[PDB]
């Protein structure tokens, strides 16, 4: 499938080379596959939803976004428009508050939750999550993200925006889990992007356009961008059969663009997310 005039970072997940403006995915398109995002919540009603969102647990007096942030993110995963997997159920858990903070204890709950939730939903292709959050290091959130994994969901995370080594937050600093870094349309690393060993794979997390509350869209920037092109790219890839969830992280840095990014320090990994997808 192609669709014309796509995202930039769409386009840049399904090409060997920057500077394209289509995105190519096999039709599959992750059904069958979820993703929950663990975020400010996420606007169900948007269109460009088509009814596959919903959301399953709020910590807070609504389980609306009043933000904006959880439904750009759950926009890259899966909108219609400016999703990777536009064929994949969303299921939003509300750990941050309408001003995009949340205490790690609440955090933790909803990842959890997530580990338990799963059981109650129909996900045949597998499970992903999206947690476009972070703080400072915390060996019980990365512990809790770690249960999340164990438990058979591919976690992806953001590494940070504070263009230090991802070491010193969480859940970014968690071995087991995806730590998603983020890239320009130049195929530079975000001036702002975390980096270190921790890194698994970089994803576009400069100037990404998505949906936004009101029924809404805009292009922002973040960690928080990059890292729900990478649970897409899972979703869809569980769909497809290529990976699971024990192993998507490693097969999706097995299969990226190598030595493409400028500006990646010594020792983090210099690998691009990559769908492979050959019409």
């Amino acid at each position: 499938a192609a669709q014309t005039n796509a995202p930039w970072g769409l386009a840049r997940i399904s090409s060997t080379s920057p500077g394209t403006s289509t995105y190519y995915y096999d039709e599959s398109a992750g059904q069958g596959s979820c993703v929950y995002v663990i975020d400010t919540g996420i606007e169900a009603s948007h269109p460009e939803f088509e009814g596959r969102a919903q959301m399953v647990k709020t910590y807070y007096y609504s389980s609306r976004d009043g933000n904006g942030h959880g439904t750009h993110c759950a926009g890259t995963v899966g909108s219609r428009t400016y999703g990777v997997a536009k064929k994949t159920q969303l299921f939003g858990v509300k750990v941050l508050d309408d001003n995009g903070s949340g205490q790690y204890s609440t955090i933790i709950a909803g990842m959890d939750f997530v580990a338990s939730d799963k059981n109650n939903r129909n996900c045949p292709k597998g499970v992903v999550a999206s947690l476009s959050l972070g703080g400072g290091y915390s060996s019980s959130v990365n512990s809790a993200a770690a249960r999340l994994q164990s438990s058979g969901v591919m976690v992806a995370v953001a590494a940070g925006n504070n263009n230090a080594d991802a070491r010193n937050y969480s859940p970014a600093s968690e071995p087991s889990v995806c730590t998603v870094g983020a890239s320009d349309r130049y195929d530079r690393r975000s001036s702002f992007s975390n980096y270190g060993s921790v890194l698994d794979i970089f994803g576009p997390g400069t100037s990404i356009l998505s949906t936004w509350i009101g029924g809404s869209t805009r292009s922002i920037s973040g960690t928080s961008m990059a890292t729900p092109h990478v649970a897409g790219l899972a979703a869809y890839l569980m769909t497809l059969g290529k990976t699971t969830a024990a192993s998507a992280c490693r097969y999706i840095a097995d299969t990226a663009n190598k030595g493409d990014l400028s500006n990646i320090p010594f020792g983090t990994v210099n690998l691009l997310a990559y769908n492979n997808y050959q019409a």
